[PDB]
């Protein structure tokens, strides 16, 4: 797999650099990952008690076609607290198979697929980048 950094909007810094009423309620958190795509939370979240240093590869893993919050149920809170909130994900990578060439009917029927996925809302599917968004309610 050719995967590059993991990143955070607003920046680790910039989060860092709030106050505690600030970061209990961050507007538009996006973890992401080069080459891979993104997680934007849909409603601020509470990151007072988040480790942004541990949170890669551990809260959010974002690996080629597949993201993940909290991959240890143990671990998961209530739905609507930490990072268990409503999302919008971008996934890269999400072609026909046969690639960018595949137009016409087969493209139409990748697309009818990626709109069914259960427990998705299908946001938008480009089919110049390959990039295919959705939103999900819980993890």
């Amino acid at each position: 797999p050719h995967m590059g950094a993991y990143w955070m909007s607003p920046t680790a810094d910039d989060i860092r650099a709030m106050n505690r009423m600030q970061r209990q309620r961050v507007v538009g958190f996006t973890v992401g990952r080069e080459n891979v795509g993104s997680v934007q939370f849909k409603v601020p979240v509470d990151l007072s008690n988040i480790n942004l240093d541990d949170l890669f590869g551990t809260i959010v893993i974002l690996e080629p076609r597949s993201a993940t919050v909290y991959p240890n149920a143990a671990k998961k809170p209530p739905m609507g607290k930490g990072l268990n909130v409503p999302a919008l994900i971008s996934l890269e990578h999400s072609w026909p198979r046969g690639g960018p060439t595949i137009k016409g009917r087969r493209l139409e029927r990748h697309i009818e697929r990626l709109k069914s996925i259960p427990d998705t809302t299908f946001e938008s599917y480009d089919p110049e980048t390959g990039v295919w968004a959705f939103s999900v309610e819980h993890f």
